[PDB]
């Protein structure tokens, strides 16, 4: 039970013969590779990703996105100006981690990225801008500060500046477990977008965000959520009345001092996407969490506030926009300075729906 | 195929002997009934309720509430000052149809009526007036025009009115489903309720009225909603846009001018309580329904507007408040005179969820 | 909380003079009924069933069964000599309880009962016997003792007796459910069986009846169990194999020396079909089963050995064939003279569907 | 529509300046990745493996593994003697596919491999041979010609040969999709089996291998089949009736002359474990499946007869024993020369789980 893969009697250490390296060439020679000189690596006590912890600075990732603004137009083939995280431990892939893509994409003044749709599901999210609208199945979405907008796979999306002002946001992708699972399927759509009209909300959220109802026409339950914008309004007020409702001593926070809300799907009360789970959490003044491990990778995006994430036992301290990645099973936690919002998301659906997640938490 | 139980060879018709009828009075003796002498009866063609269709006037409901607000306290035994629309067909029971109970309630200034709690399903809806809150498990919950409230089963609920003016509701329950059924359980409550408070908004609506977002302290899905409150302003918000999304071209409606919603619950996506799904329709002006047959029954109040309905091929026309009962596969339909809201709630859910659903649509 | 209908004070006693007499009058003539009257009966503190607990002799039942074979000829109209057992509390009813049918069929030499489909859910027992085949769907299906034999809702069934000796079996129906909640259809199929044959082991089986196996033809699940058959082999082998885990020190029985078995639908794990739970039970001589309250009705017939049931505290002495049924939360336990099998339905995915289920165990 | 990676107008190609060579410098210091230069690679118009379609003969896997039973003791650290089939596409990791580790162990007479559990799901088939029983949480089972043996993630297991002769089966792990996602935990056991016993048939096989049956004390559903072993004569007997109900002309077969079926877990219908699918297919002498293109990785092992597989156009020649692997998209389809069987296992509820799944089939 205590033992590990170091400190284990290792039994099968055949003696070192040439009929023994002969055997080892002729596995070479037929594609064959014996468990025995790999079980360690192979099946490891606890998770051990490839990929680190790693925190990038949103003044860095805006320095890079309105340099490549300057330089490098928006248009086909390349499809997107958008900057993937690279995980230092992920061996050049444009990988945050195992399973997901995060970037940040930059869209200047008055420019168009055309239309297309893919098997891989994404969203986005605003910590600061206007400007953009996302055509997503020819329903035209605005994108505003907090907003989170999906993209669930195989809609068609474009996105278009209706303005002379640039602007940046966060995708996020299943792109890193899809090329390496091998269920990418991509479909150039219109060169433009197919609806340049810029209404406050979309059709989507004018049958979708009523809360407890749903439309008759809409009895069919869906895969991914058909709300195509979760709007700052909504996540604001939410978080709010938690904190209020723990002052009245009610419960309500997951945590004393911690507000938090997943985003779901209306037609399930799951998430958002098959692959991606989303959530926004709202921190009280001198609020700690309770140390995590858990399964499966997870992003963040310091939405407001100031304050510090704590990963295997190191402090960075934190400001707006800024981006960090917890891989597998590294202990984590979050410590709020001032009033502390972020974004969060993860592969944890993956990781339910296959019955492999799970959770440790500090004095549980 | 096209025979039925008036056209069929009767072929089980015994020779009248002394020795039959001695056999037919032994059957009496150790209760046994044969198959035989009752099978178009217990299993007929189609769906034949001993309910009728049948329209009560709010305006003879409100006059008979009243008076009994003059002449009946309310209060502990009795319970409620509600009075049960009774099915003619029903043979002297207090159900509207053989699953469910549609009643009005009257309180009068100033009144309380206690709390108490039992296995039966139950929400209250509200054509007209203020004042009342009902406080369920302990949360105040305010009642208005337009308002659908909830109490799911083995929650306690009492209702008061805090202002000096009286206020009526109708009550929808499955009391007639749950007698025959015997699945009926009982709990008194406190005399008077728990919590006088008044908020405008309850504790339920300010954790679960965000649409799209879920709390994290409540990821673990119900069997009826946490939502207390169904609030007019959404209702009245869904079905205008559906309406506005139909001028603009785009799917929203279910029929053409029929804009509709089903209130659900929104940890699962499904109907409000395991019993009872609740709707809400908006007819535009000159709508026609085509005309439906469904298993099991339906009710309807007229919340706004001037119509009729079709039962059984007969016209009945409707005024705000009237309440109308469906029994179970009797051709229906619907017609606008002015725009024409109705509330709407039914069995449906217990049909579906044993597969004995069917539907028949004029036209399809 | 202790406090009942009998020992709660009643508050709202109005004040018998003519103006109340009146509001009575005019309630009646509105078909309006008042809840403050009535609130204890439609309402009680636990259910209180108007089924009895009652007991029927197998050597009655036969009896009755032969001389109908005798006087009554089988055929179109009345479709089958089945006798139902009438509960002595249900006012004249053909209803063992307020949701299930339980009946005794008995077919002669050479016999056919016509072909015919019906929502209402149906399944066939045998406590002895031999020579009859049900031809479900068209296909023919042998009966034997010890088999349960299931026929869904909107199957085309037939039977025939292929020997020159006639055959009795128990039929279990959803009939009352059906016809108090208006959900039945009915369809003449052909007079004679579509099918004459008859092969030991029917299609269904031949697809289904493998161990932990699936055809990839029958992928899509199904809401009643395509398995036509559950021979008595398999239910045999089953108990047999529990009571022989339990002798090896192994969890496997359902509590010390009660094996029990539910039979099921392989496509998802759960009830044969979706309005009645079938199981069977065997318990070793001088085993007497925890006391029982159970939400729902339940019916069992005796397959084999010695014993007793007890409800209501009253113990009642069976022998093979002998049924009965427990309504609603009436406590019950069975007592083992010598080895004792028996078979059991109920309505209990009604009640677990809906949320209505709740179990008392005595000591626990 | 039409159009592709390679012939897509490439409207992103900034101009090579040294400000663009110093922005894509900057780029790497900050590990960011562009998408424009990747995109795709990243995100394929249709699913391109790094794994290849590859056939590895039996005789050649025996050789290796018999050489490997002279040269390496099995025992502690190594844990197992096991020869993964490893993918020349895949980098010199020890995976079949992107998600499946397939590969033949060996345990020789005597020997005793020791126990073990992890989060990696796996199962075992056998196309030859007896003696071996492996314990999978204490209770022994027995491993024959023909069997499926599971062993569900976090189940301890060790397996011991009985005999004085030795014994080959495959394993099947998600090893692959374990490793690269970071799911993988593992814990040593003890150094021998918890039981030496040797009897016919397991605990597991005596509770749960009755068809359409299922113990009352088993009425919690599992993420994983209970189902220890999934006999040769069930399989044999479900595959020979579906043939036999074919000749009939009724329908069973999924294709002409395809017999087939998928193994379930019994308390669900559902797959055998979360990550794998396992199936046995039976094909007519002279039977060729149409070709299919499917989402995600198969394995397929030649249990008996002679035939051909032919994976994107090419044919290879198969005899008993031999495996082969279709990654992801590749088109496929089995030719019988003789009554051709085969085992096979996928990836397919994880596509299936995250609504990856697509399908051509030829024809369709
Ligand atoms: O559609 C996008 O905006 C996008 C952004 C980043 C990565 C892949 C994408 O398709
Ligand atoms: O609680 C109520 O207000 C009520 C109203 C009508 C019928 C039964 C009830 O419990
Ligand atoms: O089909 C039958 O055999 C039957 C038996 C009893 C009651 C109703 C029925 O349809
Ligand atoms: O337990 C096994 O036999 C085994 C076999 C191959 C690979 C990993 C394993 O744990
Ligand atoms: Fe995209
Ligand atoms: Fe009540
Ligand atoms: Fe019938
Ligand atoms: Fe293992």
């Amino acid at each position: 039970e205590k033992l590990d893969h170091e400190s284990v009697t290792q039994a099968m250490q055949p003696k070192d013969t040439p009929e023994l390296r002969a055997l080892y060439k002729s596995f070479e020679e037929e594609s064959i590779i014996p468990l025995w000189t790999q079980l360690g690596d192979l099946m490891p006590i606890h998770p051990k990703s490839k990929a680190v912890p790693h925190v990038w600075k949103w003044s860095t990732l805006l320095r890079l996105a309105r340099k490549s603004g300057e330089l490098v137009p928006v248009g086909r083939g390349g499809e997107r100006r958008a900057l993937g995280l690279a995980n230092p431990g992920l061996g050049g892939n444009a990988y945050i981690s195992p399973t997901m893509w995060a970037g940040i994409q930059y869209l200047g003044p008055r420019e168009t990225a055309p239309e297309h749709r893919h098997s891989q599901n994404a969203f986005r999210f605003v910590v600061e801008g206007e400007g953009v609208w996302t055509v997503v199945n020819g329903d035209p979405v605005r994108m505003s500060r907090g907003d989170l907008l999906l993209t669930p796979g195989w809609c068609f999306h474009g996105h278009m500046n209706d303005t002379d002002q640039p602007m940046a946001w966060i995708d996020g992708l299943d792109i890193p477990f899809s090329q390496q699972m091998d269920v990418g399927f991509f479909e150039f759509g219109s060169d433009r977008v197919t609806d340049y009209a810029t209404p406050n909300f979309s059709r989507g959220e004018r049958l979708w965000c009523h809360p407890g109802l749903r439309p008759l026409s809409g009895l069919q339950n869906t895969v991914a959520s058909p709300i195509g914008a979760y709007r700052w309004e909504f996540t604001d007020r939410a978080l709010t009345e938690q904190l209020l409702l723990e002052d009245e001593g009610q419960p309500a926070t997951v945590a004393p001092g911690h507000a938090a809300i997943r985003y779901v799907n209306p037609t399930t009360g799951g998430d958002v996407m098959p692959t991606l789970r989303c959530e926004f959490h709202r921190l009280r003044a001198g609020t700690e969490t309770a140390t995590r491990n858990e399964v499966g990778s997870t992003v963040f995006q310091v939405f407001e506030g100031a304050g510090a994430v704590v990963m295997n036992g190191e402090t960075t301290k934190l400001e707006k926009g800024d981006m960090f990645v917890v891989p597998s099973w590294v202990p984590w936690s979050l410590q709020a300075e001032t009033q502390f919002d972020l974004f969060r998301f993860s592969d944890a659906p993956i990781m339910e729906a296959l019955s492999f997640m799970r959770t440790k938490i500090e004095g549980q």
